[PDB]
């Protein structure tokens, strides 16, 4: 089990992670809504740039029954927005939308298996 240390710990990767998923709808989508891919591209660089250290860092610290599906869901993650930066790199607005909407979907999968 979770004890409420344990919890706590997790926290300290959590609240980036909470902040960049809140972001990615806040801002990022409509940036990419905008057609603006200079600043999606600077979006995902910058303020998810963490994303990947953070991610991988939380479910790393899963206990062991939970690490491995974190880990695969990050990844997922992960392509999807290496795919809409290549997307909006390309100005492939078709892409760009697809690409985020798949990578919030696994990342409210992430987010939806924490303690």
């Amino acid at each position: 089990t979770y004890s409420p240390e344990k919890i706590a710990q997790l926290q300290v990767y959590v609240n980036p992670i909470a902040v960049a998923r809140d972001g990615m709808e806040k801002r990022l989508q409509g940036l990419i809504a905008d057609q603006n891919w200079v600043d999606t591209q600077t979006y995902i660089h910058g303020p998810l740039g963490q994303l990947r250290r953070d991610m991988l860092g939380l479910a790393s610290s899963l206990l062991p029954k939970d690490q491995d599906k974190a880990k695969t869901l990050a990844k997922e993650v992960f392509g999807h927005l290496e795919r809409l930066d290549a997307a909006a790199k390309d100005r492939n607005g078709s892409q760009a939308k697809i690409q985020y909407q798949e990578a919030l979907a696994d990342f409210d999968s992430f987010l939806n298996l924490l303690p």
